[PDB]
């Protein structure tokens, strides 16, 4: 079938909504799991191991790469999934919010995937499918919206460095997969936050007007829910995902094909 | 839970040819009842529970798989349309019926099994939270054109957006069934040999070992794919785990695509 | 800058909304215009001749080609304009709905094509910048819509069509350009009907609701004009284009693109 | 007819390949052109007036709306053409790299447009048709490459917050269209030094190679001049243009279609 035996497995924003349930699925593919989030201690259901981790921070990167390379000696999936949202007037945003938003969403990408490269071409050479790195995009990365500038920008970053990477990596002969994943509306606190602050700054008229208009855009007619991402990722980080580098894999209920 | 198709009622399409031999052993693995069909009479197609002779040109041949399902199963969970044909032609010495016969295997498959199927298709809307799941075999020649492919390419461009077009209608009328579009890049079959063979013919290319280096080098990845490769993915797209995937471009390219 | 001079040209459905502003536009920037439709007869302003002409007939195309051959001795630029919509539930459309839909949008533009040819290579001579083939796809050959299955269908494989005779018109060394164009929500009479069929269906509760939900799913915040489609065909078959070949040429108010 | 009457036009990297022949190309359709680069002084042939300009300062953007204020009174057409690239091994590149490529094509879009944007809804008010944002992507910013990943990046950030910008201008009635500009290889230096920096770097064996190969990926056959990236630029900033917001305007040979 579709599993992860013997894979050892990195998750940041692993304490998030989305995060908490990439780390059950994985688990219940057999990986191990090495969860990541801001917070100094969590209780990550399914992880072997828990690290406090500002994904901008080189030296927490070090700290991963340590804890993997002590207990393992590889990474064979690498899943960038810590991200942030802000909802904002162009014309009122400081190049400093773009500026937050890139070092959170994409400079997490570049840092985090300079520092395991060493321990992800290990990986490599420990499955003929190859080590598996995943980056959360958006359908927000594929489609413009008004008030997310910022937000859109980054996204799209994420989804085009996937595809350089997957082919750079290949090129080289690393035996690395790269790919982007692109989840429409799901029921988190970040879509929360989202749909509040298009309320504030008065794109919808109320929270319950934007929701049904966000519902409705997405042709499945609903929200996802955060256990909805979990086999998609699952299957980019197996063996089963071989054939699969630099692509958009869209789990967003039709909304980007219609 | 996992990623399996446990009590799922799969029809598979041109289930005979390289990459279909593999679709049914992946969804045997993960526990499907597999109705194959193919256009021999008779066929050994390892993990099948039936095997049925399926011209998918022909409502009579579509209608006789609905009545095996209709007493079997009374439902269909999974419809894989995997049949496909492709020809190498000049455009100017294309006749109108050549694109025809293409479409006809191609795209028609889909409206007419689709069409026949939709009863026993709502019945696996209600069998499944997820949804009844359509995996349609569009091509990276639906996303991207090629010269002397244009009779294959518009037919899988055609694929591609009838498969948008129906999951949305579906989801819209209530009827609880995902359709996805699944693109393969050059994948190892006796379909791809035959493409590469006709291309020297027509002098597109010097030699078949020119023309394979070629293609294995458009894919990022660097070599083509093994018909095994393309088994894990329509086993998501059939299983619960897609439940939030309908009008998708699933891509399984080797990069093809995206460079 | 931007012109026609000396570029006969063929426009096809030219008595149609978009048609006749093609047309207009096209004689504006000094071409010679071959303007076709069913009627018999019409008054297409710019128009030097008008045919009568079933796009689906490879007799009706024959009858081009000869004024064409005889009058001018070549074609410079070729618009595939002819075009029909239907809105049906899939459930209830039979396979001959889809073949008529395609025998207009799809088989005029193969028949067409290949009984110009002739005429087109003796444009790829007359110009360094091409002769130039311009395909009326549509944002329904980018994005999918319910109840637009037939219609959406022929409009993708119009698209897909345009790339490959590009490539394979490029490979022969014709110097023919093919592109596709793709309008959004146009106010033409097609438009108007397939809005229309929308409330029969029971698509839309009222023919203004469903106006007011198509005007706000663009970006720009309504439905274009038919002369706002002139421009881009112009460009398309001037050498200001002559590195534009196998393009989507998107003028849809943003609709594809959010 | 396509033309730029009472069009007053900032064009930034004027200096450049394909930024000369944007300002021939405009002051060609009539409009006035005020041309920016990072010299003190430049001949740009059209230019009605040449201003010292780095994209990178709010000071710099700042003058550049001082003297349209103060002799015009609006910005019609804002062309943000400067731009860089790199090509380097990704594991070899610091994040400062990725930084420098992202302050000239991204920040310059992002501190140009907020600074223009008092005088861009003044083009706003002068034209039904709108102010024109007129950004420069690439093919890079939709097909990923390996060795290009800061480029990539950037490029398809560029293309993103033109859709982002398109949506939020017309959702807020400010009348400004946005689109992206997509060239394939267009012959200027900045191509030369892609090239030779791929053969130091090992990716190609020799320059000869290198300049076949990427000949050969255009269906077309070729690279692209300078001068076939103008038309395009003129029709996005003309009233041709007005249902054209959002969208994506390749002009690469086909590169991206296969
Ligand atoms: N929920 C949606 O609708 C949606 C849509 C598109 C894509 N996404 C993406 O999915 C991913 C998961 O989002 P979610 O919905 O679970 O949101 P979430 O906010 O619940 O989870 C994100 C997690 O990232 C962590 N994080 C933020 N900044 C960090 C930093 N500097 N270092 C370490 N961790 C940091 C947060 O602590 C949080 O736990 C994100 O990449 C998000 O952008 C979400
Ligand atoms: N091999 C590739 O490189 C490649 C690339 C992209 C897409 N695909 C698609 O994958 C699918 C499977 O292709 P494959 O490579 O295994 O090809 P294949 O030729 O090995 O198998 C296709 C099968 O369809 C059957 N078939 C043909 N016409 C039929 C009809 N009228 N009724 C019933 N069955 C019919 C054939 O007999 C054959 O068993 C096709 O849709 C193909 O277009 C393959
Ligand atoms: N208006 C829109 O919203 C819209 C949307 C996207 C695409 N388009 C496309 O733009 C093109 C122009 O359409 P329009 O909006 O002006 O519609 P229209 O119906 O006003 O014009 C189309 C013309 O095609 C002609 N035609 C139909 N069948 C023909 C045949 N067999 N032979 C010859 N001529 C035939 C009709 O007589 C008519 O004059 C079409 O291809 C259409 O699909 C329009
Ligand atoms: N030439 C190609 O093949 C190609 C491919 C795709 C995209 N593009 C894009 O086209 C645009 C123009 O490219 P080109 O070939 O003319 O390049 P070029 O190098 O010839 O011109 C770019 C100009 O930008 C200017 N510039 C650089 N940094 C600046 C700054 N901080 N402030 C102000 N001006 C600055 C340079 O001085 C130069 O004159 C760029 O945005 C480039 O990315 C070109």
């Amino acid at each position: 079938t579709i599993a992860l035996n013997n894979v050892v497995a990195v998750v940041t924003g692993a304490a998030g909504g989305i995060g908490r349930e990439l780390v059950k699925a994985m688990k219940a593919a057999n990986a191990i799991v090495i969860a990541t989030d801001m917070a100094p201690s969590a209780d990550v259901e399914g992880a072997d191991h828990y690290l406090q981790h500002d994904v901008t921070s080189e030296a927490g990167w070090k700290a991963v790469a340590a804890l993997a390379q002590e207990k393992y000696g590889r990474v064979d999936a690498l899943v960038h999934n810590a991200g942030i949202s802000i909802v904002t007037k162009f014309e009122d945003t400081p190049l400093s919010d773009f500026h937050r938003v890139n070092t959170v969403n994409v400079d997490s990408i570049i840092i985090g995937t300079q520092v395991l490269l060493p321990l992800l071409k290990e990986g490599g050479k420990a499955r003929a499918g190859g080590a598996s790195v995943v980056n959360f995009s958006s359908v927000g990365g594929l489609r413009g919206a008004a008030f997310l500038a910022a937000y859109c920008t980054s996204k799209a970053a994420v989804k085009m460095l996937s595809k350089c990477l997957g082919a750079e990596f290949a090129a080289l002969g690393y035996n690395i997969r790269v790919n982007s994943v692109h989840p429409g509306g799901i029921d988190t606190p970040m879509l929360g936050s989202i749909m509040d602050k298009a309320v504030e700054l008065g794109a919808a008229p109320s929270r319950e007007v934007a929701q049904a208009a966000m519902e409705m855009r997405h042709p499945i007619g609903r929200m996802g829910r955060p256990a909805e991402m979990g086999g998609g990722v699952v299957y980019l980080c197996s063996d089963a995902a071989s054939f699969v580098t630099c692509t958009e894999f869209v789990m967003d209920g039709g909304f980007s094909q219609v």
